[PDB]
């Protein structure tokens, strides 16, 4: 018999196959294996709180009323356009903002029923999932993306999804990320729901995200460090050059202001303070600072001997104690966003 | 019997269920009961006044052509492809900008017809509701969006909405906004429309949004009340050094055009004056005020000992002058914005 | 009789109703009558030359072919699925660029048949408008978009529309825009056209909008205009200190150019000249001109008496000149831009 | 008969007539004629290089399978939910990007057969085309822009396009571009394809848009002119005043460079040389070199009266020889920009 | 007899073809081969890892089934309409992230069966397609876009694909990029997928991107460098003018960074270091290190003749020393970017 005359004898009207009936349906419930690829993975963004992939679902259950010994061959093939005439499960995402399926040339779906009625069922599918992000510690902040599949009207009495044991969830070779690194380790867990209406089963996989720093250090931090750093040369320029230490001041201002101001159209658009932004602050009062020194320098050293050497004091305190204090600030800020600030324990 | 022949039999043609004919036909109106639950919430959008939404939406109500009592199972349910077989009510999304339903793997739809001819009926939609928002108070404001449930062509004698009693509007646990805060309170009220055709049923939801001010703080008005500080040391500085004097004057002016101007490109882009703009109004007032200040000193002091100490008396005025009225700005400024402008007295 | 299968008798088979054929085939052309209420108004682009509006339309015609006595109720209800088997104008929008109707939930449409004929339908729909803007007069311009409603194929002896007498275009309350203020008159007018084919019917609404002018007074015309007077102080500083007056020019010119370039991002990117574009550049020159007023104030001055006091007299006499050119400037300018520019005679 | 059942009867199954077989199947070609009308026009980009137009095609062309005489009406019309029962041509846009037809109300389409078989096929259509943009000459680039319309399956013995003689493109009246200005005149030529399956006929229009300038002369070439005359100022300032000769100089470079640097928002990213880059690398080249003449001054006045002279020698001869090269640099890059560079001989 | 009628007796029902078994069912594989035309190609995004492309697809095969001699036309053509009666490969793009076919006007489909069975098809689409990209040497980067045509649900036992080999990957003449410049050669590989189903044809075409540098080299590169240069005439200026050296110095970094933070709205956003971010920050330490030799020489030239002429010694040596050791640099980073970094090997 040609493969598919067999197909309309199997899920015929005379052998009254229903599929919109579960396989057992009054008996134990269904049990879907799981599969994943990953075949793209990005367009991470913090303005939606999303990212999108393309991935290849695969499922496999058993159907007892698909069982047949007369045929030889121990696989037939369903044709996509008769998807319909199969009961399959009602697996949704529960975090899927947006999805469709890929029909370029012919459908990219494939349904494979074997001789003791096992079903293999691979579907091509694009997903735009959520994904929550807190951004506190943004130069240096790891990021979860999650990845939730559920039964959309099945009880965990009718229907149970598991993943697999040998390989659930692959990612193909060679991804790149603009901004983030996903790491190689991923979580398979149970998220199982607990209604009104009863128990639905659901998996989920966990990524995980982080952020590469190198652009941010040499564009951000050391700069704003070399301003600083030239904020502390007015302290040995002579006390008597007031255009000179005030031009210098006044210009330190404002290239740092220019530096925070053009670095304002390259972060994250969030309306609470982030690590850079407590960094960009800091450097900032450090500037301001150095300038309010010498108004106290050129302030006092005019009374008219005794002011002349307590203001020289405080240009010699001030080239100690201003490096001094920026260390510590250095030793504090980087200790507590690398060291006390960890979210990977899982 | 299989339970879709019996649904086949129910809603049969020997039964002669009409599906374009509702419940009650010739009596009182059908009664909708309505659940919200929020999967997703963001998108907060100013240029469209709009936001994004994720729902599932419930829908209970009784019909009773759909009672039957000869099958043991206490509930049926219909085939999401058999859903035009059925009366449902024609609810729409009276703010509604955009919308869909979710089709990836089988149509995310579902309903359930109970002995007593109880139907349950849930979807899952992506909606893109109107918002329009104030922005008058920006770096304070707190909107308000609503989300209204309307019969298109049902009046108020043959189709009533209400909300549930126990949980009609939920959110899911953990969502976050870049720029706003979702607050826990939510408003149910009827909007109940009266047109030339009759009165139509309406209700909706309220949600509160509260902006959060810790970014704008950090970035924007600290650094402006810094260089309006940095602007006062010219009074401490020797009125002889014009060179000092001048070039301070005018960096600072140049600093705070450079500070808003680089601020311009994160900020909502509308036609009216916000509360961040008076502030970056002010503060820019203040720092040509305070060279003006030093061009009156510089003019008056060569006039050829009368001469000198008047210029001296308007350098030690200004110390004092010029902290004082930007304190009272300051207070007059957030006691307006922070205590005369609320308006969630709803 | 149910309500349904009264339709289907009244259109049907055995009736030989056409509803490729209008009413009245042969005699006085079918007279619709239109109305529209806008629920949104918004995303008006000078990028794209359109603005987005969401809005029900309602048309009112007479089938004779419809009419029925027998029926008890005085108002039939056509199912929307069976929206096909009637007759109904082909209304198009004729300055449409994009649009789509809402199937949300129920599809968002209605038809009712009277007893004496009459047709009531109404529709839901979303619609993307071509307006051309002008933007010679930006900062203070008013625009008019428009929405023309044509027939596709029927010729003025066949099919004519006319708005409503008593409210044919109303407005949602409470709608805001970010750049515009709709205003609250509104022109209905006939744009019939006249093709080879022959005369075709069209009516029209016309919708003004007026742009807010508040920001840009706060954060464009106002931070230049305290530029310039700082530019002025420079003729009030004694003229030997030669680096505090070439200072304070240079800096001068040097704010002026960033309050342009930061003032860049936020306009409408054209090709022409805008009424701001004239401002700033004015501004920039008044500003250069008071620099090169120093650079001859400084040349004539060392030629080695005569020459001291034409020098100190080109300083007295740009202490006038250069604020009463300034106030001539700007009462030419306000004036040809706010008296002798209006284009809403209509 | 009704007008619909005469159609039912010419193109009926008892007449025979297949859709799938082109008019005058074994003999000469089919001769179709063409029309377009314009009615939107924009949304030129050039990140991809593609344009945005909204026309009505009408195409013409004679079937005498259609033929009638016993209908007493001279013209017949075909619902547009029938077209797929009558032949049309496998018209489509060589170089089209993107294309959807008009649904909103009735679908814009309309068909009209005649007495001697003549039909008449007039269809609404979005289309985004392709278009190469050049952009070397940028402030003062003209471009063309492109529009095939090409048989795809039919070779030129079978089917032939041709404009029609007396307007095949007209454009609406009162279209507006916010960079561009659509010409008047259009070219209509033949764009014959020759492949290996045989020749396809191909017919064309070229639109021609001109960039306008007024935009780029007041905010980028005339700024940058009066940067370059601040920085010879210099020249005419006494050589010993140091601080004010350096600072003017340096001042002017920085001015040069955010005239620059906030020009980058509002240009387009290609990544070869436009003519406003070289225009803004010669002026900070000239701003550079003026730097440079003071540093080579002030070295050589002071090695302690030979040098003295020297050194205001080299004042002089800069004063004379700098707005002399400008000028030279001027006449040589408008004449080769706005002379020499000419690319409509088309 | 019409070729249609034929066809209906070739793909008969009495002729018992079935369009979901494939040409030699039982015997050898099905050889494909494959043509791809590239009409345009463009919108290279970084942010999303894809480019977009829009080709002609061309696949070839032999189908016994479909072998006829009693017609005398030595070609027949299907009707796009009922290609779902004939057998198709099922090709699929494994890099696709989108795609969609063209319905403008009749579909963009074409097939054609001859005498020996042979069929033709020929399908035109839209692609967007991924393609990784690494921008560690951004200004300077090479990119392999790739574009992978596998089959979906057939082992290399039942589907083969190959290219043709005249040729199989031709681009239209004249397509230009604004920011690539794409390569003459391209290749043409297997890419066999091994999977745990079978072995699974796959062939592919890499094409090469070169980005142009003329505009960063204008734009970016050369201006830092005038602005190191001008950091250098510091070490010709007399020690003692400090305001006029430490003024140059300041205004030096303020407008490197200026120069550095306009560069940042038109470069990628990655957050790896790029060449050009390595280029910037070397010029920033150069002129950080030009400001601090004159902090040294102005602190060691006043202690009170030993001291004065060490002062003058680090003057002397900077003026050879400075422009030595940017020399060295700029040699090693074009040698090491523009020789050592070659990944076209391929
Ligand atoms: C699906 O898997 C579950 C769990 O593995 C099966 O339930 C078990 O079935 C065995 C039958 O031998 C019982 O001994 C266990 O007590 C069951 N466990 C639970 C928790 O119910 C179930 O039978 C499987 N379904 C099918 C159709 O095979
Ligand atoms: C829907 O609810 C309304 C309001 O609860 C019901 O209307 C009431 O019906 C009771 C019948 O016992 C009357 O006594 C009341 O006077 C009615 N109130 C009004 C305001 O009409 C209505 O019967 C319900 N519909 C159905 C089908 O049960
Ligand atoms: C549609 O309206 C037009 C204009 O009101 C009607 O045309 C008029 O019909 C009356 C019949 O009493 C004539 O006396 C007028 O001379 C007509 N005017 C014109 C300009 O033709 C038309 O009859 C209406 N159509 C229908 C079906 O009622
Ligand atoms: C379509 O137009 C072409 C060209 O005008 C016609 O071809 C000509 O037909 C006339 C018949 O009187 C011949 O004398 C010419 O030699 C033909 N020219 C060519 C170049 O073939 C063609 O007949 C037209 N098709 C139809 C159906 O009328
Ligand atoms: C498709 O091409 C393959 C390879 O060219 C063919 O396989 C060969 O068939 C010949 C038959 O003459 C054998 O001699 C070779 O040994 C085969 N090679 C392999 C690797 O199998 C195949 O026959 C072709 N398919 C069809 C339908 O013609």
């Amino acid at each position: 018999m040609s493969p598919s005359d067999f197909l309309d004898k199997l899920m015929g009207r005379t052998s009254g196959y229903d599929a919109r009936i579960r396989p057992n349906f009054k008996g134990p419930p269904v049990n879907v294996t799981c599969n994943i690829f990953i075949n793209s993975f990005g367009s991470i963004a913090e303005t939606t709180m999303d990212y999108r992939v393309n991935i290849f679902l695969r499922q496999k259950w058993n159907d007892p009323r698909l069982a047949y010994s007369e045929y030889p061959d121990d696989s037939l093939d369903l044709d996509p356009s008769m998807l319909d005439s199969i009961w399959k499960p009602d697996l949704f995402f529960a975090n899927e903002k947006g999805a469709n399926f890929h029909e370029v040339t012919t459908d990219n779906k494939l349904l494979r029923i074997f001789k003791n009625g096992n079903v293999l069922y691979s579907i091509r599918l694009t997903l735009t999932l959520s994904c929550p992000m807190d951004l506190k510690n943004f130069p240096m902040d790891v990021q979860t993306c999650i990845m939730q599949l559920e039964s959309f009207g099945y009880t965990m009495n009718d229907l149970i999804f598991e993943w697999q044991d040998e390989a659930p969830v692959q990612v193909a070779e060679g991804l790149t990320l603009p901004q983030f690194l996903l790491k190689e380790e991923k979580d398979l867990r149970y998220c199982t729901k607990h209604y009104n209406t009863g128990k639905f089963t659901c998996i989920e996989v966990r990524f995980h995200l982080e952020r590469q720093m190198g652009y941010y250090l040499i564009q951000m931090y050391i700069p704003s460090l070399l301003i600083v750093i030239l904020s502390w040369v007015s302290f040995w320029i002579n006390m008597d050059a007031a255009p000179a230490r005030v031009a210098l001041g006044i210009t330190t201002v404002l290239t740092m202001t220019t530096q925070s101001s053009g670095s304002r159209a390259s972060l994250p658009k969030v309306s609470y303070v982030k690590a850079i932004d407590i960094w960009m602050a800091v450097c900032l009062l450090f500037v301001f600072s150095a300038l309010l020194e010498y108004a106290a320098v050129n302030f006092v050293s005019r009374q008219h001997k005794v002011f002349i050497d307590r203001a020289k004091k405080i240009d010699t305190i001030s080239r100690a104690c201003f490096p001094l204090a920026f260390l510590i600030f250095n030793i504090f800020y980087w200790v507590i966003y690398k060291i006390l600030r960890h979210e990977d324990i899982h």
